[PDB]
């Protein structure tokens, strides 16, 4: 009959299912199809992915999410929560004799008054204080999970995050690179200076060590050339076999002679070498290798200033380059030459060790997390109280904007403003604390003259401040969260009525 109530209740269906898995604590809810393949996630577009919705309208609220997803990723949820809020406030209104065109009123006009809220309550900080960078760090190693030790894993990223930004202020995930290795235990994760390879030579002929040495830069390959134009090869002579053994394998001891005249002492090619020849590298002492990344030939150059050369034929004494750090040490066994700088890198690496492969996988996926939730602080440079801190003061400065605008539509104002009260509900019901006699408390703080940076703790659960724990989160997320769930329940509440359209393509 009314139709839009089976709308609007729609959607509070597809919310109730994120409702609980919000915050780093929840509880997750497989929805396993006829198929048989049993799959868990407590992501929430990882679930949106796969559903299968029932009326059409419900994919409106899902492809708003979808776009915000693909930006910043994290937040999409928040917005979500705060629409099934506002939907079913609406309910108790339009009983009233409300219009719809009265209530969309309230949320448009509420939510561009809002923009000029969070700059103020935001905080500012630079991207180079040491002081409040250090703050932060500790604050992404307890969201993801590793409290095992997150004083040591912590300062090793405050210098690096804070040595790659370069010099506008600016930084890309792209630089950051990680790896794994075994080892005897977690602390032993350094940094020195030069660059590392993700390739070793397949074979152990060619010298080990080699104390002060240039390092040179090739690319050219070795294969048999080909000319433009088309031709067809014909062999008649069986008698030609014998021959290109050994003449092929004399065009390669006076190339690698050319090298060592020019005063190379290490080599990074890409095809390989005959045997003859490396024979040779070690009575010379030319700790040469070989199989190269072509992204890693060119941080080689970037970083200790040598000079990248891309043909071999060629080779004279101003190729060379220059090296950046040599230092000696035991790699579970064979001693190689590896080391990696933060100064001014392309691609650094960072050498994680442990006992076993399985809390190796656990912090090697939360070195390279903590590069993007740090990284958008070093661009932007504003941050807010989030966990649901940053919502409550909310609360306050809207009730006393609503008393200057007159009407019936002041009424829609403040239920935007009380909708925003869901966030930290549903924190505290994960938690099995009562919200209402706790709400009653974090709003006494905000009273008058209080600080603005206080909050709920889900693990001691008691009222403290946000930015001494370790609760912050972008400014993006919280501005555009509110902003885009204002523009996409709109499209919910403008719908006049269903309608029976034939061949809809």
């Amino acid at each position: 009959r009314d139709a839009q109530r089976m709308n609007i209740l729609a959607g509070r269906i597809i919310a109730e299912t994120v409702r609980s898995t919000l915050g780093p604590k929840g509880m997750d809810k497989m929805l396993v199809d006829d198929l048989g393949d049993v799959v868990v996630t407590n992501d929430g577009v990882t679930i949106l992915r796969e559903m299968s919705v029932e009326h059409p309208a419900a994919k409106m609220l899902i492809e708003v999410a979808k776009t915000q997803e693909k930006e910043v990723g994290d937040g999409t949820t928040t917005a979500v929560v705060v629409a099934g809020e506002l939907l079913r406030k609406a309910e108790e209104l339009l009983d009233q004799n409300v219009h719809p065109t009265i209530v969309v009123k309230g949320y448009q006009a509420a939510a561009q008054k809002a923009q000029e809220l969070l700059k103020t309550i935001a905080c500012e900080v630079g991207a180079q204080d040491k002081e409040i960078l250090t703050k932060i760090a500790m604050t992404s190693i307890t969201g993801k999970g590793a409290e095992k030790a997150k004083e040591k894993l912590a300062e090793i990223i405050v210098e690096a995050v804070s040595a790659v930004v370069d010099d506008e202020g600016k930084v890309d995930k792209d630089l950051i690179k990680i790896e794994k290795k075994s080892g005897a235990s977690i602390d032993d994760t350094e940094l020195i200076k030069g660059v590392l390879v993700d390739k070793e030579r397949v074979s152990a002929q060619m010298p080990k060590k080699v104390t002060d040495a240039k390092i040179a830069l090739l690319n050219c390959a070795i294969e048999i050339k080909e000319t433009e134009t088309d031709a067809e090869i014909r062999i008649t002579d069986p008698a030609k076999l014998m021959e290109f053994i050994e003449q092929e394998e004399k065009m390669l001891k006076d190339m690698v002679a050319e090298i060592k005249a020019s005063g190379a002492n290490v080599l990074f090619c890409q095809k390989g070498i005959d045997d003859l020849a490396q024979h040779y590298l070690a009575k010379e002492g030319i700790v040469a290798a070989r199989r190269v990344k072509k992204s890693d030939m060119e941080k080689l150059a970037k970083a200790t200033g040598a000079n990248v050369i891309t043909n071999i034929k060629d080779l004279s004494a101003q190729d060379l380059g220059d090296a950046g750090l040599v230092e000696e040490r035991k790699i579970s066994g064979d001693s190689m030459i590896f080391v990696e700088e933060c100064k001014h890198p392309k691609a650094v690496t960072m050498l994680i060790r442990g006992t076993t492969e399985h809390v190796i996988e656990e912090v090697a996926r939360a070195v390279d997390d903590a590069v993007g939730v740090v990284g958008c602080t070093i661009e932007d440079g504003r941050i807010v109280s989030g966990g649901g801190s940053t919502e409550v003061e909310l609360s306050m400065k809207l009730r006393e904007y609503a008393e200057g605008i007159s009407g019936r539509e002041q009424l829609a104002v403040r239920a935007f403003a009380d909708a925003l009260e869901v966030i930290p509900r549903t924190l505290a019901e994960n938690a099995g604390l009562d919200a209402i006699e706790i709400l009653v408390k974090v709003r006494a703080a905000h009273a008058s003259n209080g600080n603005k940076c206080a909050g709920l703790n889900v693990f001691t659960g008691a009222v403290e401040d946000m930015c001494e724990n370790g609760v912050v989160e972008p400014l993006r997320v919280k501005t555009q969260a509110i902003q885009s769930a204002a523009e996409s329940t709109e499209m919910l509440l403008r719908i006049d009525d269903v309608i029976a359209a034939e061949k809809l393509r």
